[PDB]
């Protein structure tokens, strides 16, 4: 097993937690959307994490990129706006999560 997938594994098993820690950021969060900047800023702050604002923005993307139907991305000017699909429970999101990383095999 190379480098690279190596990494990927170790983000890919970060994902359950981070999906839950993400969805209570927007739980608390009135607003319908968030910064990448600001999300990931709250992550970090909201758990334990080893990970930088930065290698939580990694990880977010993977997530958008895992479940693009629950989580979405918008480009405006010089922000990346963060949106969820509230019309999705975490349990079904969390089985899909856990359906696509094991298909992946490694």
């Amino acid at each position: 097993r190379c480098p690279e997938q190596e990494l990927r594994l170790q983000r890919l098993e970060r994902l359950p937690e981070l999906a839950r820690v993400l969805r209570n950021v927007f739980v608390s969060e009135r607003k319908p959307a968030l910064t990448m900047e600001v999300v990931c800023a709250r992550m970090v702050d909201s758990c334990q994490t080893a990970l930088s604002p930065g290698e939580m923005e990694k990880h977010l993307v993977l997530l958008a990129e895992l479940l693009p139907d629950w989580l979405s991305l918008h480009r405006i000017r010089t922000d990346t706006y963060v949106k969820l699909d509230k019309a999705v429970d975490l349990a079904g999101l969390t089985a899909r999560l856990a359906h696509h990383v094991h298909a992946e095999g490694l």
